[PDB]
């Protein structure tokens, strides 16, 4: 029985362009498995190149948007979740806009000045590798000015739970920082996601600062290793990282518990908190090879599944099962597609 606007999200609204990629694409653009990179000049030809390929799949993306709208989808109560992002004045942006409205998700999109187009993600899918090349585009123009608007900042003030992916660091760090301060100041729930290895390597200052305001931190194995390496944790890196992130002081120096969850693919995930001296394993649902359709967005769904239950009072273990369920649902589907709500269970 949550009030409207209980969950607030801010991120980069993107369009996923999913394509069955040939093998040369990964050598040509120097791409790695299960990795994401921001588009540089040497990557720019990839978008025109994949349009030459048949059977393209266009579907709404954005890490934060995926999580927040699945939370809304799970709760089934209209207008519980809110989302703020920046799109372009194109058909892609309007598609994403209408996609949100269809899920009863309250949105206040910022519109970038033309001809800056809505961001896109080149999702290259193959039997051997899966990789993403992101062109942020209009998402970069997300301003603090748009957020501090009375009709937008009111969504933040009435919210009790926040989810902001680490990806937002590249687009509007000043915005997510202001919200995180507001959350800790009013003792709210701030959920943070490490999102990608490059964020811990190249934006270590921003990641650590965000952690100091975060009550819950989500991450995976590759992110934990990247984080751990930069912090000089050369042994038991994944475990040490979980302990390190959980033990970091909050910004005000006050004593709170921070929950840290690190997923590890098919292997048992890890979880712990500031008050716990131990790191626990949680075994997950096993998949066969011919059961997996697309693991893209499984982490975003995992966050949605956990939060949706955890904020409704359900205990830790139960919430972890809900998270795995959310991820498993997405894994058996192409892209981040939210189907009929009745067919969830
Ligand atoms: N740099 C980024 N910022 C926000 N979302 C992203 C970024 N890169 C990939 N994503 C999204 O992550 C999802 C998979 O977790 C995809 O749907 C994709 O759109
Ligand atoms: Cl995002």
């Amino acid at each position: 029985d949550l009030s409207e606007g209980y969950v607030f999200g801010m991120g980069n609204p993107l369009l996923d362009i999913i394509v069955d990629a040939d093998d040369f694409m990964y050598r040509k653009y120097n791409l790695k498995k299960d990795n994401i990179v921001l588009a540089e000049e040497k990557h720019m030809t990839i978008y025109d190149e994949i349009q030459k390929k048949k059977k393209l799949n266009y579907i709404a993306g954005g890490a934060t948007l995926n999580t927040v709208k699945m939370i809304q989808w799970i709760i089934q109560k209209p207008f519980v979740c809110s989302y703020v992002g920046c799109i372009g004045a194109d058909i892609q942006g309007k598609y994403i806009k209408n996609d949100c409205s269809a899920l009863d998700l309250v949105t206040e999109f910022q519109i970038a000045e033309e001809p800056l187009m809505t961001g896109k993600v080149a999702v290259l899918v193959s039997e051997k590798l899966r990789s993403m090349v992101t062109y942020l585009g209009a998402a970069c123009d997300l301003s603090l000015a748009h957020i501090e608007q009375p009709h937008v900042w009111s969504l933040v003030e009435k919210a009790q739970v926040y989810y902001i992916a680490g990806f937002v660091i590249n687009t509007c760090y000043e915005g997510m920082l202001k919200i995180a301060k507001h959350s800790l100041e009013n003792e709210k729930l701030f959920c943070f996601n490490l999102s990608a290895p490059f964020l811990s390597q190249f934006n270590t200052k921003e990641v650590d600062e965000m952690i100091s305001y975060s009550n819950i931190v989500f991450g995976n194995e590759s992110e934990a290793e990247a984080y751990g390496e930069v912090h000089g944790l050369l042994e038991d890196t994944v475990h040490a990282t979980a302990r390190y992130i959980a033990d970091l002081p909050f910004a005000d120096g006050k004593k709170r518990k921070r929950l840290v969850i690190i997923t590890r693919g098919k292997n048992p995930l890890l979880y712990t908190d500031s008050s716990d001296s131990e790191i626990h394993q949680f075994m997950v649902e096993q998949f066969k090879d011919d059961q997996i359709i697309d693991t893209n967005g499984a982490g975003d769904a995992f966050a949605a599944g956990f939060i949706a239950d955890y904020i409704r009072g359900k205990p830790m273990i139960t919430s972890l099962h809900a998270a795995v369920k959310a991820a498993a649902y997405i894994i058996c589907r192409s892209g981040f597609s939210l189907g009929s709500r009745d067919s969830y269970s």
